[PDB]
């Protein structure tokens, strides 16, 4: 439940990294890049790999219901592994990269000038979050 | 050592254009380098010539075009030591570019070549280098 309030937003070209460690039995986390502290706040952007079911969820909240589920070819993630993890906000959309490689590109649906807040939440070992 | 290492962008690089550079400094390097470059041609214009100096201990951000270097900009102190690793990223957004060193943002060069222009990323000197990425 790591939370990093963005006031003022974040303006393009933002880089996100998020260092840490996948838990040996972890089943899923997520990092949501949120309009406020809020509980039904919007969500620009839900990047929610799922060790449970082999896969890596994309998605969007908005006035409370989630948006259409982009996926990810994979999981770039394994239990009892650490993880480095880049989040690229460009014009066109976000740039997830993981390891030493792009994994997904995930177009804006919402507003970039929009994100407020950053939460970090699930079965993950949280090392690191850095904003640049 | 992977030097000197050269990267072709054709088409060039949008903004919000991430480069990561990882490597050692030798345990008796004086100084190395970053070029965003125009082309492999010999003497090309150079958007970003990022130089760390052991031997000086300094920094210095700088720009070559039609064959004249610019202005030297400096950064605060040498986020570099002989015998240890880095990792480096150069952030190519609209107003310039972000050199983060470590876990902090480092300086920031605003653009004097127009980004679309780099053809070319060039890593030499005094580095044992580990990687270079861009996203």
């Amino acid at each position: 439940p790591h939370k990093s309030s963005l006031p003022e937003g974040i303006r393009p070209c933002t880089v996100l990294r998020i260092r840490g460690l996948v838990p040996p039995n972890a089943s899923r986390f997520h990092v949501n890049l949120l309009c406020g502290e809020e509980q039904g706040s919007d969500a620009a952007l839900h990047f929610n790999p799922r060790l449970d079911t082999s896969e890596v969820v994309f998605n969007s909240k908005e006035q409370g219901s989630w948006g259409r589920e982009e996926r990810g070819p994979g999981v770039p993630f394994q239990r009892g592994q650490p993880f480095e993890v880049l989040i690229i906000a460009s014009d066109d959309g976000f740039k997830a990269v993981v390891g030493d490689a792009q994994y997904h590109h995930f177009r804006h649906r919402l507003p970039l000038a929009r994100v407020r807040l950053v939460e970090v939440g699930g079965d993950v070992q949280l090392d690191s979050v850095r904003i640049f």
